């Protein structure tokens, strides 16, 4: 039950990897660069940063017990950018189009 669940979200998260979804995915697969990106109060404002590729090493260490920690995460990554970001920024709209991805497919979970 835990098993399949986690199973789909590792789907999830493939899908959100894959090319038809780089267009607007890309920023999100590696966690932000403060230093690379200029952002001197990044740390100070996102008390817990997340990223597509912490969350799939997350998921290869079993660190989620069950789908709702696994989309707790992916929430957190696009709270934190609609958190840190003017709501008209690019990067925000971004985010809500993967996030409409993640939110369809978490939905129709078994
Ligand atoms: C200069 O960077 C910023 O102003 C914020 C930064 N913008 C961006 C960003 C992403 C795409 C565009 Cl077109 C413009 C800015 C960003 C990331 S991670 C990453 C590799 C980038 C390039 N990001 C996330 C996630 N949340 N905020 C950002
Ligand atoms: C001149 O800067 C602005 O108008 C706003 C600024 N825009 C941006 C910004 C970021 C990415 C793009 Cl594509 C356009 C503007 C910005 C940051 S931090 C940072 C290093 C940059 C380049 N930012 C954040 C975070 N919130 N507002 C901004």
């Amino acid at each position: 039950k835990v098993s399949e669940q986690l199973k789909c979200c590792s789907g999830i998260l493939k899908e959100m990897f894959a090319k038809k979804h780089a267009a607007y995915a890309w920023p999100f697969y590696k966690p932000v660069d403060v230093e690379a990106l200029g952002l001197h109060d990044y740390c100070d404002i996102i008390k817990h940063p997340m990223d597509m590729s912490t969350i799939k090493s997350k998921l290869e260490a079993r660190e989620y017990r069950d789908a709702q920690e696994f989309g707790a995460d992916v929430r957190l990554m696009f709270s934190n950018c609609y958190k840190y970001n003017p709501p008209d920024h690019e990067v925000v709209a971004m985010a809500r189009k993967l996030q409409d991805v993640f939110e369809m497919r978490f939905a129709k979970m078994p």
